[PDB]
């Protein structure tokens, strides 16, 4: 009946929409930085949850709880970031009789802390990367387990996301030292300095898998997305399906995916993702994200599901509308995130307002975005314009209409990544469709 | 390679992205009032027809055969409306080795010479409205086929479009006064006074077939919109599939849709509109349009296929790329025309500058407009502001997401129709997907 959106930008924009098209309430909250934001307007009641930091509005559960309570909501969305991955606020939200739209906090706190994951998924028999068991106590066994497993390792935070407290270890000695920064940087960004040790993959792509339960124990999956067009860890184009994939392939990585969700009895929606090895096609289960993802409507195009506003129905007690043999990826779709940056100043934050945004249509193309004319983005949080998604019947056609979208899509007052987007489909070795995860940094594609 | 937009606004702003997608140049042209015109940015080139009124400009064929040969394009695209139905246009672009996007002059010919197309229809054992056999000669002779056809009758301009040259006559004095207005009007408007007569069918649904045939005979049918959400004459809403017809009667229509095209040995994109009559759920042809439609991108998205890349597909030369049973409607799309009209004043135009435009976007819509922020819709012209284009799963979910996308978009500065589309979404019997033509004017939604 009504849910308070636990976000800002464009997943708070998605959400409210997916509510709307189920009849429910919407409840946005806002920082003092998102005054303007377009999300408050939408939504059907807005209120100010605290100060432009995170830490005091968009993370201050005390407040979200409180003003979902005090609204009458019967649920709270968290989107992606924030509080989406938090076991605690999710148990919190149950004890208040608000249901957390996402999963289990039990299932959460397993997948969520990154070593027991992977003790969970080779217990589900689905395959992981080689690794140390559990997390190493000292550099002693650091340096230890990395001569077991050979250089070069990666060395990971259990607690992480967003990037943060990752770091390749080529030696021993860029392991010790490598050992401390991430300890240090861990425990600061999460509390919990908790370390593990993998082989680090140097020729891999990166694909995931859509799954989605039920609160019946119904789990499907919607193929995969390939988000190999990566800078510095974060993704910048995602497609569906991957070109380099066989429909056996697919279909064996989409039951290695469904029996990770299922070995934690997970509800609602879910990315597994894949480390997909060049070198001998193989596929290594690397983390779960226990939310809905920024690249989901890649997997929507192809696959004509709405995801978050299945998310909201498996929430209010439905089943599962389709089951496995229902689900068909037809097409291909490619999503390009471009953000407030100057490819040409090697993506130089551009902060200011926007003094004309046009956003493109016609045939194949969704806009998501929050912005709009006259609109600055606070500098606070993100960088996110919008995605823009083609979706066309082969990836060759929607390469084409790709660069006939981003071609039209005005967005003057501040530098953004556009250029970048049509550069790279422009690109032969993209074309190709042929490449691993080193792309961008093996080649210069802003010439 | 290169090919020139006959048109102007959203429609040339489709064609462009179009021939982008098949790495095809573009030029634009322009009348000096619409000289801030999104097509004219988005066009690789753009040039200048002429004055603002469309008689010297965007039907200036002299000077569009001159820009298009001057800057060396293959190709025409005439769009809808203005040269779309021109005969002598299709024939002259193809004396000037201009191919022009669409069906031969030929084929424009016999459909469009509407009593023609009909005689044409009844060979090809396709079913018509009951009427005369061609023209009337006179009011006279009016008077005996319409107490021979019974009353009510409807007297049409045989060279007609824009729903110019068309009205009915409930009794003899009306026909008589009817006949008289509308021969003068058809000749002023078409430089052809001719008129034929049919029966004025009251209780019907307006079901309309895509067609698509390539070069080599082939022809494909893309199943129908449902376009009886009219006011005066015009189309304001339209969904693939009808929400009223089964499969059966899908595939009798569509199979009445291919023997029509294949009849003329039809080339490109057309769309034959039938009558299904509710009273005994009987289809009947009523016209072929010759061209594509305001409300081909409803059948896009239930298809998933680009019908306007497949005329410029089918014009270089291709063979269809879809086969007959390859086919499918999947889940339910509307599109709304959202015009620059206030409906708390009986839809009175509203002429200004756009001071805030925010097109939705989200799960299941596509956006079809060349307004943006700041634009001034010229009062001269077909007066869009945006189709906005909903397709879910399932109607009922259409309507949800419709009134979800229509609540959001936002269009200060003029007045528009966006909410007589969601109060149309909020209605009982629209939902029900149970009404025909005269919906609108038995019912007062605006009140609502
Ligand atoms: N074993 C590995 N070998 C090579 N690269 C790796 C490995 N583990 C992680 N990476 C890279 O580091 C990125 C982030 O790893 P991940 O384990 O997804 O961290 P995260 O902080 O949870 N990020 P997120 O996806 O936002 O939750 C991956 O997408 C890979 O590009
Ligand atoms: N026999 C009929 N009985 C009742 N209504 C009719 C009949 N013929 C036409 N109409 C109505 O008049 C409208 C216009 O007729 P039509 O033959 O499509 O003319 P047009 O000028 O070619 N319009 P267009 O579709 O733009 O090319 C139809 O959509 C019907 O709503
Ligand atoms: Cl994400
Ligand atoms: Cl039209
Ligand atoms: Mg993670
Ligand atoms: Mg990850
Ligand atoms: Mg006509
Ligand atoms: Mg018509």
């Amino acid at each position: 009946k009504k849910v308070l959106i636990a976000n800002r930008g464009e997943i708070a924009v998605r959400i409210i929409r997916a509510c709307r098209d189920l009849g429910i309430q919407t409840v946005a909250i806002y920082s003092e930085g998102d005054k303007d934001a377009l999300h408050t307007q939408i939504a059907d009641e807005a209120y100010c949850v605290g100060p432009t930091l995170s830490k005091d509005s968009y993370l201050n559960i005390p407040n979200i709880l409180s003003i979902a309570t005090s609204t009458g909501c019967d649920g709270v969305h968290p989107g992606y970031g924030f509080l989406a991955e938090n076991a605690d606020f999710a148990e919190l939200c149950e004890a208040c009789q608000l249901k957390f739209i996402g999963p289990s906090y039990q299932s959460i706190q397993k997948m969520g802390i990154k070593d027991v994951a992977k003790a969970e998924m080779i217990k589900a028999n689905v395959p992981v990367v080689p690794g140390s068991d559990g997390l190493m106590k000292d550099v002693s066994e650091a340096k230890k387990i990395a001569k077991k497993i050979g250089y070069p390792v990666i060395i990971k935070a259990t607690a992480g996301g967003g990037g943060k407290g990752i770091r390749v270890a080529r030696d021993e000695k860029e392991l010790e030292t490598g050992f401390r920064m991430t300890e240090q940087e861990a425990q600061t960004a999460f509390g919990n300095g908790g370390l593990y040790m993998e082989k680090f993959i140097e020729n891999f792509r990166h694909i995931e898998i859509q799954i989605v339960g039920d609160s019946y124990g119904n789990v499907i999956h919607l193929g995969e997305r390939d988000c190999t067009i990566q800078r510095r860890m974060q993704k910048l184009v995602e497609e569906a399906p991957s070109p380099i994939l066989d429909d056996e392939t697919r279909r064996e990585m989409g039951n290695a995916a469904v029996r990770a969700a299922k070995a934690v009895n997970y509800e609602n929606a879910g990315t597994i993702e894949f480390i997909y090895d060049l070198n001998d096609n193989k596929f290594y289960f690397m983390e779960m994200n226990t939310r809905i993802q920024v690249e989901h409507p890649v997997t929507e195009m192809v696959t004509g599901i709405d995801l978050v506003k299945l998310q909201l129905q498996v929430a209010m007690g439905d089943v599962l509308p389709y089951k496995q043999e229902d689900i068909k990826l037809t097409g291909h779709a490619i999503e390009f995130r471009i953000n407030a940056e100057n490819p040409y100043k090697n993506f130089m934050p551009s902060p200011g307002k926007i003094e004309q945004y046009l956003a493109p249509g016609g045939y194949g193309v969704r806009i998501e975005s929050a912005c709009y004319t006259n609109y600055t983005i606070p500098p606070y949080y993100d960088s996110m314009v919008a995605k823009l998604i083609i979706h066309e019947p082969t990836r060759d056609e929607a390469i084409m209409a790709g660069i006939r979208a981003l071609s039209e899509f005005v967005v003057l007052g501040i530098d953004t990544t556009i250029p970048f987007h049509i550069k790279l489909l422009n690109n032969d070795i993209f074309r190709s469709g042929k490449f691993n995860t080193n792309f961008l940094e093996q080649n210069s594609i802003m010439n």
